[PDB]
């Protein structure tokens, strides 16, 4: 099986098959092998199969590694290029520029093993994916301080709850995110939404749907990757697909000890499996709204 | 020219000369360079001066390579294992082992030698702040958690007082509230043996009252290293000297606009430089205590 994608960007094809010879000599992975002599056609692989590592040369036909670096596009998701630089006609200062250009590691052609170049590739691929934890850790940290701030602040309940639901589908790069505010009547309406346009609105296109919220009580949440293999009832079922929901999240938003409302994230394109990460932030944010409320009421009663 | 500590260990003296030439012809960082011909000195040396990479050679009389990284206690180890030609093998086994990198004897440059070195402090420093920023998240969410299910003051300033002490593996944390008059008094303090307690002890200093604390009311944050090169006025220095305070740190905690507090970070070991996200952390959990504030003080109305 296929378990690393490779992309090698060279303009010697021996040193690309020599390359080739010396990934088979691990025995950890097995690598499939894209490759490309010019920077732009090695530009057009990378935007078109995502690679998981890519191996640079320095200097190429049409431009040298350094331009080929600055033109990479790195995807949202993960915004780190796995990029190894290796060149026989290389210094240490094109190197430093490659390390700056956004490239994980440097190597020299001559003196390439192949167990150096699995580890460079390991080492890459995994820098990559610890810049990317820590990118993240980041964003989560500034989201969940920005609404801390509001309250702190006493700002009106619906700017923290606007700013809560904009930021939140920004940080997750969902379809639709928005709150669900439970009546004294058990009805629930859809208060405040931010939504894409893989989705179909619904702040007003809404007519009521009743539910047993026991689970919502107890704090509990709902992590649907696809409804369609949830096992939930059809009509439940129905009720999403009319709204093109693939992918349903679902926290509920506690005032007191009573079930204010729920905090629900939608993916409309496709199915989505949602991460620890994504749940926790979720619940952070929700327990924060619960302390938002806590300070409107009291606001109010004095 | 920020400065570098690295540790090398290598049975020969030739081997270690020259790499510590190699190190000193980057000209990005200085380098103080430790040596040790042994693994057990190594050890030893690795547990006193805390150095920011080691070059650690495979074949030692008294150790292997591989020997060695199962004998060290950290989180993560900046360790570059050199190792000769044909002994790849080996290498494999290194990074399982904790290594960061490594390099052929006979194929060491000196340019390869930096980018080996700058990469494992690069990698060691994100896997460390990573691992803070995932501790720090838990501070935060405890704190956020106890303001949603209690209103109670003394325990969401407890636990706070508590959790970061903690976190920052600090001497002393202590939560300093002002009285009408702007006097102070230490109502909160947690506090390990290498500082003597203040909490009972406290000299009541009277600076505020005159100043009302509106630097610290406007959010003012006194970060400082070294009490006694930090050019503080010679009573000031004196009485933290008294207390045995080598580092402070001091975050105003405010209650709506009016200053309310200091939530107080104290280092009496040694000196400490205080971190961008150290810091940060404290600024959000005075924010978070000005929030239990509020709601503590609506509920008394
Ligand atoms: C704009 C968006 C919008 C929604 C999402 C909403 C209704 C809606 N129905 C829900 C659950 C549900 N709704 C149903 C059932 C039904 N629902 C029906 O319209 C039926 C009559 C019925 C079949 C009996 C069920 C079974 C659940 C899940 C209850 C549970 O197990 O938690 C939920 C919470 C769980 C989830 O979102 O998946 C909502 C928010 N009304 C809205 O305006
Ligand atoms: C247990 C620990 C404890 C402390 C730290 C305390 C007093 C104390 N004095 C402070 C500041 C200060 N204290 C002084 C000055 C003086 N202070 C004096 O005791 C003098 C009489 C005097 C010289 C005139 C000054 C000038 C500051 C201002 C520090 C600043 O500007 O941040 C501060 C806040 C800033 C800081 O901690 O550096 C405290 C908490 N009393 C205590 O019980
Ligand atoms: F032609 Be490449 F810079 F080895
Ligand atoms: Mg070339
Ligand atoms: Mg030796
Ligand atoms: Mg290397
Ligand atoms: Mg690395």
């Amino acid at each position: 099986q296929t378990s690393r994608v490779l992309l090698i960007i060279d303009d010697s094809p021996e040193d690309r098959e020599l390359y080739r010879r010396y990934l088979l000599r691990d025995r950890d992975h097995s690598y499939t092998v894209l490759e490309a002599g010019l920077g732009r056609r090695g530009l057009e692989l990378w935007q078109q199969h995502h690679p998981d590592a890519v191996l640079l040369d320095y200097r190429l036909p049409d431009l040298d590694g350094l331009e080929f670096l600055a033109k990479l596009q790195p995807p949202p998701q993960q915004p780190y290029l796995p990029v190894i630089m290796i060149t026989g006609q290389g210094n240490e200062a094109i190197a430093v520029q490659a390390m700056k250009a956004g490239a994980q590691d440097y190597l020299v052609k001559e003196q390439i093993t192949p167990e150096e170049l699995h580890l460079a590739v390991n080492g890459a691929i995994e820098t990559v994916h610890l810049r990317t934890q820590l990118h993240q850790r980041i964003e989560r940290e500034r989201v969940v301080s920005q609404i801390t701030q509001k309250i702190h602040q006493t700002l009106d309940l619906e700017e923290i709850l606007q700013t809560t639901v904009t930021e939140v589908r920004q940080f997750l790069q969902a379809d639709r995110v928005f709150v669900y505010r439970f009546q004294p009547d058990f009805s629930g309406i859809v208060v405040l939404e931010s939504v894409g346009d893989n989705c179909v609105p619904v702040i007003d296109a809404q007519v009521e749907d009743q539910y047993r919220g026991e689970d919502y009580r107890q704090g509990r949440i709902q992590a649907v990757a696809d409804i369609y293999t949830a096992g939930l009832t059809e009509c439940h079922v129905n009720l999403l697909a009319q709204f093109h929901i693939r992918a349903n999240l679902v926290v509920p938003i506690l005032h007191a000890d009573a079930l204010w409302g729920l905090l629900v994230v939608n993916q409309c394109s496709a199915p989505r499996q949602w991460q620890p990460l994504e749940i926790d932030l979720l619940k952070e944010l929700a327990t924060q709204l619960g302390i938002a409320l806590q300070q409107a009421e009291l606001y109010q009663q004095a």
